[PDB]
């Protein structure tokens, strides 16, 4: 998967876990999106093609999907113990993450 | 997955195959559309809903699916050999049978 | 396991699934079931044993068996989101297609 | 493998299974016939190249080797009971599927 | 699965063994005996529950338990060589230890 | 791990049973409870030392793990089943056993 | 493997240990005999097949088979840890345990 | 398992690897704190719950949770040569970890 | 692999990588530099020995070694779609990912 | 498979090899011809019955397999890197070890 | 496994392989078999410790260890098809090669 | 790898194998020299580029890397016991045969 088919996936999937109602669902989601986040981590933005491998902003763009990582196992650990209503809370609180990265980098 | 879900990953992955230039990408496309339809076949759609699980609608319903999960795999032959503008030919040639269940039953 | 021990695991199952309490005894006992309708898809029934293979009735006889499996498929779905109310009444459902075959064929 | 391949394979493991004079033989040579038949079912045939898809001459075709695996299965299942003579006998059997299909699409 | 069900999954496997006419069908039906009792050895029987569980009466019933495990593995032995008159005396057998425990906490 | 240490992680797990408020969490507790108390019941307490294996200080000993093997395999039973406030009373229920263990041979 | 075959095997592996130099050789053939021990459990000696299963002499033979199982897991332990003289002298120690049996029921 | 319970887990290891006489207990207990850290380094902390996922404080905590599976992978590669010495002495050195992240955040 | 062995792994490789032919021996190279600098970042460098594990050479080492994980993970990306001349490209400017960690720590 | 049947698997490959036109085709085609010469090895063929498993026949037979099997193994190397045509060409060159063995043994 | 515990493992199993009125017993004894002679194909014999690993005595004493495999080989296969009578016949040659090579190296 | 690729595999892990200090780093080196020669024994150097196939000095060149292969074992068999001393020496023997066919072929 390129970048913007692992951020498809992962926008489908947050989809899927504010309409599911139930725990399988949502870890189902959440296992999905770790793995399009691990695909995607490696990758290079567009708006970044003509800084270093190991300038601040590349690191910082690495930084936040290890963010974002740390936070859908968070998800999925409320998810495996059947805390639905606090799985989609913390799936909601995952945005954050997400507008943060887009804001400077998409 | 839900049925649209499902419909909605085998849409997804359709325009992930036409936009490709490797047949790796074509192939983990193709095999995300199996997965999408076997979770798909089990399921009854709204339109069908009352009628019996023996009635022909409900069999041409499910044969539907392992007539694209044939062609899929028809897909997958030609992907795993790295043909790749020929497996996405036969993805083209995929929506066919899409149309074809869709006039009847979506 | 011949045709009639998988008859006999398939009805067990129901019973189970019918006074069970919990989404797991209902996904083990519809795994069961699964299991006990693979094996016995293949099989020649006592009133078929005088018919071809490729006669009008063991296509049909075979045909029945792909719609059970379809929707065990779906009650393991359900089964499988914790939900063993929905899990059951899909079972009790699927004395339909246990019906519509041995009227034809037992 | 191509369809002929596959083809070639079911032959000559059928003719293994005639030959044979114990069950593990024939036991693995029906598992090379359901690798060949699983391979091929999604295959078109030559004779129906133009067709679509979804005529009933392309599903006929299918519903052939999902009857072929059918009794491939069943005589699996007695070889793996070490009932040697009625595996073959249910083996033999298998040719009216092949020979059915060879008289319209071969 | 409860006590009870795994009482009639024993039940189940005596009678497919006594009328089976192969190896490989005793060993399923010993391989499911044994799965149905290793559940079932750590339940409390409906007359045992007004008892500390290191009583006698449930040391005595945990002891019926891995005398009967001991003798299916006895049978599954001579299962597994092809034995099958063997095995099959070995199941009767071991009926004398069903009806012991019987008597006792049932 | 010796004796002490599995001790400690069976004392910490009934810690975690009795606060916890979901089922995944009491599982993997049982869990743990399991592996300890298997690797512990072949061990020699400090007070049995200077004793024959054979003694029936050794084989009460290794009697009263089987007990608590038990009771925690009934446990983790209610506990796949869901049933978190069962298998929460179940935990509590087995210090009756830890406790005639200790008083024997602590 | 008979009884015979497998109290062969707990000798040949009593030989192993003694002349030992490391600990992995020791390990495996502690795991040999726990192998061995394991098959052999379940036995019936020639002296005591006129003998009901549930009598306490099949009781006590099958006792004296969990007392060994029990001390070659100790020795195993020790071994594991690269402790070659104290698993020694624990193999060594077990010969009791062969030597109490024998004079019972061999 | 939470926040709290994987704390007491990393602390209840470094007891075992302290007091430890062999690598294997060494490597084992250091596989175990690996586990436990793994889980935690998702966690949010009481005195962090105020605070945004991508704060300097959250930043921060899970990046001291990087360094301690990073030392704690170099000791487990010492004690997976056998250097049990070495092991501890490298553990030891840990608790730097420990203090400054309870300093900060505790 | 102590330190210095897996630089010379990750040197090896860039020089497999520079002359190969096809993405296969290229995408085998960079699978084991994975390997190589998974097993070399949780070490100490000698120039950083008695800098404090918390100390900000410390975290921008490990952090370097992230960046060529990363790289190196987006090398491999290349490879598995066939893409064997940008794979080496990329592979080229690994470098001054080397070079930058080594000017400031080697 | 008996000898003649992995000759016969041999022929069929090297046709199949022969007419490809891609390489996972070739590929598939030479693990076969893997499988069937290791089946292969360990036969006695025909015109060799009479002479002593020592005779240098004997050897010189066993000995014709092993330089197949490492000219399949070469051959294999090509295909996995994607070189089709010159996988072709070792296996057109396979003949001569086939020819050799046959002048002397067939 | 040494050596000599190798050789003693060789000949157990050919006592078991005489003495067995089953295939199971004689596939199992030969596998074993086959695992002694495995590990024990790169030892090196008292009176060859002299030697050099090139020597033509070493590849000699080697050889006749590829020898010994190819010939259990060959007993395995028919053992996996129940021919126990076969299967015997096959073993008692193999003393053939015992013999050849006892008389030169041992 | 192609041939030069793994005699360079061979040789850094024969160092690593001198510079170790404990059994692990050794097993892990001779793990990495076996998968070596796995790859490499089919191989054809520029040498021998025109015989034959089957001429005795391709056939000799396949005997060195089966020596090679086989003392590459018995070192392992060493180092999996702890004998780190005695697997340097044995490692330390193999260079017999790399200079052997090092003076011929290459
Ligand atoms: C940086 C660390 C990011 C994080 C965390 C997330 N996203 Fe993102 N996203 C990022 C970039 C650099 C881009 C631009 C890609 C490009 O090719 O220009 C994007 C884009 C998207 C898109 C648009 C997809 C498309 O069709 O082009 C979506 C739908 C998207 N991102 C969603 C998304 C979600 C839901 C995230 C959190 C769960 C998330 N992103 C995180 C960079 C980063
Ligand atoms: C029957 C055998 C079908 C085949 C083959 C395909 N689809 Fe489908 N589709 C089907 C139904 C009954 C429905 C309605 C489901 C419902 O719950 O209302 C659909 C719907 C879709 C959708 C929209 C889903 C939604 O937004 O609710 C899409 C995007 C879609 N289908 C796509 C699609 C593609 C790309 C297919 C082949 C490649 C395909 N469908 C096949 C039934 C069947
Ligand atoms: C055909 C496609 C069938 C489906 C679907 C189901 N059943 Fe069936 N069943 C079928 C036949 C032809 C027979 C008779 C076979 C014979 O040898 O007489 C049966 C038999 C049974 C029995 C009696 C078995 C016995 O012990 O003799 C039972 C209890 C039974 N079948 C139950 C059952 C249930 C619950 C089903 C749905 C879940 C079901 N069957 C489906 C053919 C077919
Ligand atoms: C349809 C559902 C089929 C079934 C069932 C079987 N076969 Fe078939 N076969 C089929 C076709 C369409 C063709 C023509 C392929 C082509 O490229 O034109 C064939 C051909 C064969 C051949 C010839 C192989 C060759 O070298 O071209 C053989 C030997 C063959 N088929 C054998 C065979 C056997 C033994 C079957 C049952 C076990 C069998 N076929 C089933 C279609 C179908
Ligand atoms: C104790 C050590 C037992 C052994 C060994 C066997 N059985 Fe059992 N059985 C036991 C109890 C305590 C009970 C009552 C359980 C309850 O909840 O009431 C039973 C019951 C049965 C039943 C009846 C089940 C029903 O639904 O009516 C059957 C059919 C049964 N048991 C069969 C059975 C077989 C076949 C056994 C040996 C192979 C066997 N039992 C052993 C206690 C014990
Ligand atoms: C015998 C059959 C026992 C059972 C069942 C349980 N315990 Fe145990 N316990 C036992 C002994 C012989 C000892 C002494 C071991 C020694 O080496 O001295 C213990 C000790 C403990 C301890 C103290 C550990 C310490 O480091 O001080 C604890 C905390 C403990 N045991 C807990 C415990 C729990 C929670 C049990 C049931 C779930 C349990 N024990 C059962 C003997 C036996
Ligand atoms: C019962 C609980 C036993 C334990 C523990 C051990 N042995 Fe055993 N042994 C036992 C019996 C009943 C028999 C007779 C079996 C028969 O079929 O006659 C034996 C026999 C042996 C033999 C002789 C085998 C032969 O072929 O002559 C040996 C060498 C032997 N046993 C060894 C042995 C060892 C080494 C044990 C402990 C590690 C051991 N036995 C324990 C009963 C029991
Ligand atoms: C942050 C990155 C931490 C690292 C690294 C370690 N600890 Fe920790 N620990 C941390 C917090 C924020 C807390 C408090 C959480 C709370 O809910 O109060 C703790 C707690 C502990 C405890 C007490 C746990 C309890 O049972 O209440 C212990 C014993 C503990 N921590 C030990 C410990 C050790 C040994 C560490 C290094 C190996 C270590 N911690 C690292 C935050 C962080
Ligand atoms: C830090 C984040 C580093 C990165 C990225 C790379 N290297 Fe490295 N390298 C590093 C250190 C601290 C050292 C010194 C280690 C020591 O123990 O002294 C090295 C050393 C090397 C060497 C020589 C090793 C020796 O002979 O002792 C080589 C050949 C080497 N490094 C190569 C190399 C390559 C090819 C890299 C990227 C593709 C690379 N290094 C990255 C630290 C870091
Ligand atoms: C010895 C080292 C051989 C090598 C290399 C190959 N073959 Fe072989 N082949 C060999 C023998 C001893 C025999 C006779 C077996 C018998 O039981 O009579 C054969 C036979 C064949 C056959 C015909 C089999 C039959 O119909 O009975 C074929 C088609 C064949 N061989 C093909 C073949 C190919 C294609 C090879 C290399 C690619 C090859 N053989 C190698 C011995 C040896
Ligand atoms: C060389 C290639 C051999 C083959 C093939 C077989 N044996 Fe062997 N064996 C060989 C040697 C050099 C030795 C002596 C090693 C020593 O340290 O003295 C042996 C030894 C034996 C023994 C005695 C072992 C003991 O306990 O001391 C036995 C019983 C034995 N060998 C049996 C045996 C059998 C049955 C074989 C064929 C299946 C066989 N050996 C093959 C060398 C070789
Ligand atoms: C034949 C059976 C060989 C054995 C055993 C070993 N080596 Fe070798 N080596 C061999 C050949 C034919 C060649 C030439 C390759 C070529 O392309 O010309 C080599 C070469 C080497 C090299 C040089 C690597 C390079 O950069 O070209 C090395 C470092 C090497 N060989 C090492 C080596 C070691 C350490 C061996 C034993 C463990 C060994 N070789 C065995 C053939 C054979
Ligand atoms: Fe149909
Ligand atoms: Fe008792
Ligand atoms: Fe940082
Ligand atoms: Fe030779
Ligand atoms: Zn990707
Ligand atoms: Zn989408
Ligand atoms: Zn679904
Ligand atoms: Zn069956
Ligand atoms: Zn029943
Ligand atoms: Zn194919
Ligand atoms: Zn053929
Ligand atoms: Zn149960
Ligand atoms: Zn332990
Ligand atoms: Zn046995
Ligand atoms: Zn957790
Ligand atoms: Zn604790
Ligand atoms: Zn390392
Ligand atoms: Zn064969
Ligand atoms: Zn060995
Ligand atoms: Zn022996
Ligand atoms: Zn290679
Ligand atoms: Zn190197």
């Amino acid at each position: 998967a390129d970048l913007e088919d692992n951020m498809h996936t992962l926008n489908d999937n947050l989809k899927v876990i504010e309409k599911a109602d139930n725990a399988t669902t949502v870890k189902d989601a959440l296992t999905k999106m770790q793995a399009a986040a691990q695909d995607a981590w490696s990758a290079t933005p567009p708006k970044l093609e003509d800084k270093s491998p190991d300038s601040p902003e590349m690191s910082d763009f690495r930084c936040g999907f290890w963010e974002l990582i740390g936070q859908i196992n968070a998800a999925l650990h409320l998810a495996k113990q059947g805390k639905v209503k606090e799985a989609q809370a913390a799936a909601e609180q995952l945005k954050t993450t997400c507008n943060a990265c887009h804001q400077k980098y998409r």
